[PDB]
Formats: C-alpha cells, structure tokens, sequence
C-alpha cells in the first residue's frame, strides 16, 4: 500500500529496466516525478493494479482526468510520455 | 485498506513478464505462494528495495536462514528456483 517514498526505488528500478530495453532513457529524478504523480492520480495501481494493459489504459484516464481538473501544467512533461511507452511495452 | 493480497496482482505480472522471457512459467497459484513467502521473509524489500544485486542477494540470505530455522519443507519448492532465476536476471 503506498504511503510518500515506500515502493519507489523499486517502482523506478523496474521502469527503468523496461524503458531501456526500448532505447529509451529516464533520468533517475524524472522516474521519481513520475512514481509520485502516478501513486497521486491511481493509489489503487500498485495495491490491486496489474503491469497489464487495461490496468495501464484506466492509469491514462485518471492522469487526463487529473490534468482536466487542475489544468497541463500541473502535470510532469514527461508524465505522459512515459506512459505512453510502457502502454506500447504492454500491446 | 486491509486487503491481505496487496501488491499481489502487480507482482505476479512483473514476474510473469520476467520469466516469460527467458521461457519459464509459472502458474499464478505458484507465483502467488512466492510473492507470500517473500514479503513473509522480506518485508523490507517492496517498500525500500529494489530490482538490483545488493537488495536481492540480501532477500536470498534472509530466505536461507527461514529454511536453516524452520526446515526446507516449510519453503515453498518454487522458491529457491525462481530466486534463482531473477537473481541471473539482474546478472
Ligand atoms: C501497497 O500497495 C503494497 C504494494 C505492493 C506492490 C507489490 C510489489 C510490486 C513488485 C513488482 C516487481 C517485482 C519484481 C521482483
Ligand atoms: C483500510 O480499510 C483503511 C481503514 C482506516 C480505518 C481508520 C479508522 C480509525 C478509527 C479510530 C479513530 C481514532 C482517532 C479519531
């Protein structure tokens, strides 16, 4: 269950690992950025989510719902293009 | 939340992704005793480790001294096997 940093090291060491094997490279501090805005948007994701799919796709609609609400720039640049990779891992 | 199955699905997966790879599987019943067994030997590790050498070498000297203390038929026989086998993985 998330609570501020627990579950970050190994949330950021796992998307590392895929994104590399793509060629494509996070900055440590952008991976944390990420880890923080997802467990903020979709704290159900690490507790009952699954690295599948449609968990991933309902993660996309919470981060569009959260920028509807609050406006684009509340949200990290590289927020949505790191989801879009994994999404890309996960078809 | 006091779901006893936590971080469950969300791990099955990213074994399952891990040892498909390498073309080993693993039924979900299976991968479900291990995820227990490992946050029953290492509750540390999902909310401080990560996917690297140092942290999973450290689970498998802790999965060792539960089986020198309460004897290997309390382990489950897929345990040490895919310990194993992630540990060749971050190799
Ligand atoms: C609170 O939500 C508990 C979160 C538990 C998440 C389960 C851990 C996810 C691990 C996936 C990677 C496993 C690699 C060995
Ligand atoms: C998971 O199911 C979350 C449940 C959290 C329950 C909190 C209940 C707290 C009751 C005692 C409150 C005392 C302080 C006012």
């Amino acid at each position: 269950g998330v609570s501020g940093s627990k579950g970050q090291k190994l949330f950021v060491s796992v998307l590392q690992r895929l994104l590399s094997e793509r060629g494509l490279h996070v900055k440590e501090s952008s991976a944390i950025e990420f880890y923080q805005f997802l467990i903020k948007v979709s704290p159900w994701f690490p507790e009952e989510g699954g690295l599948n799919l449609q968990d991933w796709k309902r993660v996309g609609r919470e981060m569009k719902r959260y920028a509807a609400e609050h406006g684009t720039d509340s949200i990290p640049k590289q927020a949505y293009p790191i989801w879009l990779q994994l999404r890309e891992i996960l078809t």
